[PDB]
């Protein structure tokens, strides 16, 4: 036999206006952006936009002067490509009804939505890349 | 608005004997369980009941001289009493269609259920903790 696991989660779906950022500089440098891509992108504040049909995620994400696309479901392996250019297979989870986590080459991703503030923590050691946008 | 995550699992639900056990006394002795303990349970091959409604499980297992019950909502947050007593809190996910993960205190928990076999790993560093029972 089997079992029906039914979740239900906010609309990640959305254009979101890059408002605060801590740490870029800091944490480019670790996965070894070059200092010319980190300088000229450090202050660029973008839009991102999110396209959820439900455990299906299409990612257009401005990071520095770089547009970044991914597409993942839910529980699924998904080849990511990342801010490196470098192209991981991981895992995306859905956490509660608003959080979306993974972890791919010792950096640790949550994405959760507060209403219309979405925030995007990255961690790698001790540096915390902190990401606060607002649903526009 | 809202989105439907919709996934299938393998019925977990049933009664599993427990029929090998690897790396008891060194797992046990890792998480701190007293040696008076440890050599009392050591042999006890019991049986634990997992009961699966949907994505929401009440499992009761046998561990030692313990018997040890909690229930937990997968991708939610749950409070999981631990070998020692301690509670400690951490979210369950599923993965495929056969695999419960977890991770508390440096402890990867995973939980396979391969048709009537039900395998169960734990890994502390170099310890695995490994234990493999049968639905009766
Ligand atoms: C259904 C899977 C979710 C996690 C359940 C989970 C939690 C937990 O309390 C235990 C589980 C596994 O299995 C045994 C082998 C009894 C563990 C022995 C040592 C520790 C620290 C605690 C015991």
């Amino acid at each position: 036999g089997t079992e029906n696991l039914y979740f239900q989660s906010m609309s990640f779906s959305g254009k979101y206006q890059l408002q605060s950022q801590e740490n870029f500089e800091a944490f480019m440098k670790a996965i070894g952006l070059p200092e010319e891509l980190i300088q000229k992108g450090k202050d660029i504040k973008g839009v991102s936009e999110i396209v959820q049909n439900g455990k299906h995620f299409k990612f257009t994400i401005t990071a520095g002067s770089k547009v970044i696309q991914n597409e993942f479901t839910v529980g699924e392996e998904c080849e990511l490509e990342t801010m490196t250019g470098e192209k991981v297979k991981t895992v995306v989870q859905l956490e509660g009804d608003n959080k979306l986590v993974t972890t791919f080459k010792n950096i640790k991703s949550v994405t959760e939505l507060n209403g219309d503030i979405i925030t995007n923590t990255m961690t790698l050691g001790d540096i915390v890349f902190k990401r606060i946008s607002k649903r526009i």
